[PDB]
């Protein structure tokens, strides 16, 4: 059954904690562990971060930590380096169920000269380097938390939720899932419908599989969960299968979900967009609506929740 977690004061706080830490003095935390996520012919390196903040940064499902990679700022002499946000892909209680650790789903960002696919370290992203690179022990300048685009509405505790992720995007989503099944929440009893959708690049470029697969089975009723392979499958038109593919087929059942106030939610890359918006057009088009006043329709309503970058 659900998994007991502590400490339930976590569910007192009326408003989400932001900038706690700020970037002058950061909080120094400690990493429990770092792993891949992603199997051998994945094209990228995807790292699963947790990291002990000792109950001194606590978040909500959705909010990101900022943290400081190591090193002088390049453009700024003298000074630390920027800030970088990502999206905490734990719940509140951490996968260690106590408060006290958040994690992190950082993807490598590797430099490949376009021409010979050489390297150069230089121009590697620092601080997903930096992350994923990381040991146990090694200690992380955290700042934040911050951000409320992807704060979980739960007013609603038999709302529909659908979540469209690409490749880390994943991360919130992995976060309400664990709250909306996994953890014994008494305030927050879900009883509606949740909806993954994902798109990585091939089988093991997935991400956290084998949780989201346990659900269908424990949760069969309250979850769905769909995912789009761009280099091992083909969409209806023959392009590569991307995520809005996918919504594509369920089209009529995601419309009629949106029209009855399910909340909808697209956090990754923000390369992901401009095909969803092509395709969810095109299914209004299709049905005899314009998407342009839909979507309008669904902001006004609050349901449409976007953190790409
Ligand atoms: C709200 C928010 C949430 C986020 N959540 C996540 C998340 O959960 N997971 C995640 O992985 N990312 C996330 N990101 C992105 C993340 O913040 C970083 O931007 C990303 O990790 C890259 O940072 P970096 O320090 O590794 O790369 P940087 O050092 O900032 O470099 C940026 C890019 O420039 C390239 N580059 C550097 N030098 C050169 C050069 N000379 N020529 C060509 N290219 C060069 C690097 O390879 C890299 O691709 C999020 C962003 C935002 C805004
Ligand atoms: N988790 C992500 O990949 C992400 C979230 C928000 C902005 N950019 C990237
Ligand atoms: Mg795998």
């Amino acid at each position: 059954s659900k998994v007991s977690v502590a400490p339930l004061h976590l569910e007192s706080a009326k408003e989400p904690p932001l900038n706690t830490y700020k970037p002058k003095e950061p909080f120094t935390a400690t990493i429990v562990s770092v792993e891949s996520l992603v199997g051998p012919k994945a094209p990228g390196e995807t790292c699963h971060i947790v990291i002990d903040h000792g109950g001194n940064v606590p978040y909500w499902e959705g909010q990101s930590y900022g943290v400081i990679p190591p090193g002088e700022n390049p453009k700024k002499p003298g000074a630390p380096q920027n800030v970088r946000l990502y999206s905490i892909a734990s719940t509140r209680y951490g996968d260690n169920f106590d408060g006290r650790t958040g994690s992190l789903c950082v993807r490598r960002a590797v430099y490949y000269d376009p021409e010979t696919g050489k390297e150069d370290p230089s121009k590697n992203g620092v601080c997903s380097n930096f992350l994923c690179n990381s040991k146990p022990g090694d200690k992380i300048q955290l700042t934040g938390p911050s951000g409320k685009i992807m704060l979980l509405p739960e007013e609603d505790p038999n709302a529909t939720h659908i979540m469209i992720a690409t490749g880390t995007g994943v991360a919130p989503f992995r976060g309400y899932l664990r709250r909306m099944f996994m953890e014994d929440v008494p305030n927050y009893r879900f009883g509606g419908l949740a909806w993954l959708f994902l798109g990585v690049a091939n089988s093991d470029s997935l991400l956290y599989d084998e949780e989201f697969t346990s659900y269908l089975k424990q949760y069969p009723d309250n979850f769905r969960y769909d995912k789009a392979l761009s280099r091992e499958q083909k969409n209806r038109s023959g392009g590569k299968m991307y995520v809005q593919d996918k919504i594509e087929e369920y089209s009529d059942e995601i419309f009629k979900l949106l029209d009855g106030g399910a909340h909808i939610y697209f956090c990754g890359l923000k390369g992901m967009m401009p095909g969803i918006q092509d395709t969810l057009k095109k299914v209004a088009e299709r049905r005899g609506e314009s998407w342009d006043q839909k979507l309008a329709q669904l902001k006004k309503n609050k349901q449409w929740h976007v953190e790409v970058s």
